[PDB]
């Protein structure tokens, strides 16, 4: 509360330590359907029933422009990613699958660093 403090978290490599899990998303074999805004104009149901697209990308355009305030709302957009993918996409197709597989190599690498 006022003048009342816990001790300061030092979060001054959390915007390097982001970089460099983002770096390893992007360059994991099955980042492919993640790596670029969906086409909204080519894919029907897109833009009506995902109401907040994410990707890659543009998270790295956020990160690299200074539009993370701090770490966990970097990790909310990246979650974002997955929570999408698992709502347009079958569980057993390809993309369903590579999405499962993102979110747990992303949260692995999350608790490792930061946990």
């Amino acid at each position: 509360s006022m003048s009342v403090k816990k001790p300061k978290r030092d979060d001054s490599k959390d915007l390097a330590l982001c970089s460099m899990i983002l770096t390893e998303m992007e360059t994991h074999e099955d980042a492919w359907p993640f790596l670029l805004p969906v086409n909204l104009k080519l894919v029907p149901g897109y833009k009506k029933v995902i109401k907040k697209p994410m990707d890659f990308s543009t998270i790295r355009e956020k990160l690299s422009s200074g539009q993370y305030p701090n770490l966990e709302t970097f990790a909310l957009d990246v979650r974002l990613v997955f929570d999408n993918c698992e709502t347009f996409n079958e569980d057993d197709s390809d993309i369903g699958r590579a999405g499962h597989n993102m979110r747990k190599y992303f949260e692995k690498k999350w608790t490792d660093t930061f946990k």
